[PDB]
DNA sequence: AAAAAAAAAAAAAAAAAAAAAAAAAAA
DNA sequence: TTTTTTTTTTTTTTTTTTTTTTTTTTT
């Protein structure tokens, strides 16, 4: 059946070339060569977390040598109040080398070895308003010791618990912001990606006057509303029999949602 | 007695389904099928326990097999005051799993596991 | 250097269709399928780990579902004087799970509860020596708990170990022995040698009657001398910029084992 | 590339001469002279460490005679929240002497022998 | 503010092998 | 005497639980 390849890709998310995605990736380069630690904070549903996959991707580790592989790029999400030891083993367990049992001084020595053996030239901490608020000396001792390029990718409370530490934020002085979309970007955004995400057979105009201002009021700027109210009412236009969301069924899911 | 056993049916437990139940329902399995996370908020004694005992009813696991049953949904029920722990604890308990001994990182790796293994 | 890399390719490792590895194939399966456990005993030397590798790459760990992976093979090679603990973390971390923190009891249990989600039907025990008799309860508890197809790949000391219980002896009664090679069977499997593993451009006519006598002394029978012996004097003939072997150089390696 | 090689000899790090690394290393050369502890305060970024590591570099363990090398000056620098425990071992292995497993008790008795047999 | 949940550090209890050396014994 | 043969005798690696103390969190 046709309409299962439709309900199907659908159903799984992807990856939409972006302005801000690139962004993102042009101005990480930059401190991955500096080897400079950075901060990036912005709102949720922005795509931040897209863009950090995205970038690491791109650069994955090299083995030609018997020796061991060369991981440029690490990318790791603490658990809530993430303490310094789980830490510490999440590090350890991403490089593929066996995690020993002991105290947080042992995970320490075990975590800076197998960071000084591969490249490393940059550290993600994914979401660390969870983190807690002990592990950024932690943090920030590796960030000065290994010479490792360390990137924060938080919400707004992230500028709450920085500013507590003042050597913590003293370590991450500069930032990149993420926002929302709006105006002309939002709505070459929301063509683009009738163009690129949805496979519905007739185009429905989506960027036309009576439909992108329900977008545009329902999504309020969020890439992931966007994502998931064009995804969710596309795939419910063809049980019924449509090649094309209409107005009424893309007024339906907002209310919903 | 006679009298006795219809009291004793009188006293029982019995279910009469209801609007609320089937309207719930439906909405449900909508919710289940497109895997979305949502709330339900109404005053108490209307039938919540009825609601989700038949909506439980409805889908019942099945286990042919030594590999870990296909379940569908978890119910839980948090206690007054419940913490991480209590959450992992009970998820672990209801799919049938030995609950790990140590701290909450441990529970919170411990209920990823059971949850992957089965639907959910 | 072209020579280099003509050279290099005969330093790797290789597999060549047996009879005895045919005959290996359909017995474990068989045994497999059955559900039941049985024992392999062998000379040294002889390929019978090479090919238990074999049939391990033959079933290849299906993942159709997101549920639990389907491996119906396990492969654990125990190390000397292995107790229960090390041998449930092999097998726990064989299927790819992790190992947790705790008591030995409860390590225990960890693997009885990994098994179920796989299929895991035989399990194969190379180098069954090398293991202590009180590790053989808990490997024929496996037995008799579960329907699972246990294999013992062992030397004689397998033997001397297993008759002193009744009880594994009763579980791994059925058992395969292997042979030598001999005569006609030898210079059958030094010609399919020369044509499926040997690099050199130019057939070195290795199943004369020279390079047969000096063969069959050399390695008595064993594949894996053959093998050795082989490769070194190809890598001797080549180094004098010949494109096969000469008898004298065979002669040599020869003297050196 | 010619301007690579100077744009990495930007890149790394250089030791220069200020008055405030002269005063500290006077300073401190005085104290080690009448053995009496004292402190060193200050704000962060302000280079106070490399100047005490310089400091350190000035003299270093002279192992000219047969006996073992005599260490005038040592220099550590703890983890976060290290106990009474973790000091000492930094303390022995800058010593370059081997650590030998036990309590607290163990590790202080051991600490103190060190400590005697070399200068510091 | 003032009770309730969380990482280090000491301290106690128990088999299961293995080797070596000596002493006695038997034709 | 040569060897056997045992028989003691003596000398050696893994596993587990239980307090205390202390520092952060919440309420
Ligand atoms: N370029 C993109 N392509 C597809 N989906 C995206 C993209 N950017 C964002 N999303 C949607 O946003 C959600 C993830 O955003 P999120 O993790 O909240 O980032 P951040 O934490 O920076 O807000 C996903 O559900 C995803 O579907
Ligand atoms: N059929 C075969 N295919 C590939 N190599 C073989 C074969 N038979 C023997 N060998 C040789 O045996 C050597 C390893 O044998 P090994 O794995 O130790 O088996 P086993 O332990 O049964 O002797 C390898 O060097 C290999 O070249
Ligand atoms: N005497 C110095 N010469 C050159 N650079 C210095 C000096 N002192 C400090 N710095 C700069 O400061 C950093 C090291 O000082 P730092 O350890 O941060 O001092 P503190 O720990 O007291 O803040 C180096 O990156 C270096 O660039």
């Amino acid at each position: 059946e046709w309409l299962q390849a439709e309900i199907a890709r659908l159903k799984g998310k992807s990856i939409v070339p972006l302005q801000q995605v690139k962004t993102l990736h042009d101005w990480l380069d930059g401190k991955r060569k500096a080897r400079k630690s950075c901060r990036v904070v912005g709102e949720s549903r922005t795509g931040k977390t897209v863009a950090c996959d995205a970038y690491r991707y791109r650069h994955k580790p090299q083995q030609e040598a018997g020796r061991p592989p060369t991981v440029p790029v690490v990318y790791i999400r603490p658990h809530q109040k993430c303490g310094p030891k789980d830490l510490f083993k999440k590090i350890t367990e991403y490089l593929k080398y066996r995690v020993t049992k002991g105290t947080v001084s042992d995970f320490r020595d075990r975590t800076i070895e197998v960071l000084k053996g591969c490249g490393v030239e940059m550290l993600i901490i994914d979401e660390a308003d969870r983190l807690k608020p002990e592990t950024f000396a932690d943090v920030r001792d590796i960030a000065e010791d290994l010479g490792i390029a360390v990137v924060l990718v938080g919400t707004d409370r992230l500028d709450a618990v920085i500013k507590r530490d003042e050597q913590v934020l003293e370590r991450f002085r500069a930032h990149l912001r993420f926002g929302k979309l709006s105006g002309e970007d939002f709505k070459n955004t929301v063509e683009m990606w009738e163009q690129m995400v949805l496979k519905l057979p007739v185009s429905s105009n989506l960027k036309s006057k009576e439909m992108l201002r329900i977008l545009t009021s329902a999504t309020e700027g969020y890439i992931g509303r966007l994502d998931e109210i064009l995804r969710e009412a596309a795939i419910r236009s063809l049980s019924r029999g449509l090649k094309k969301i209409d107005k009424a069924v893309l007024q339906e899911v907002a209310k919903e949602y």
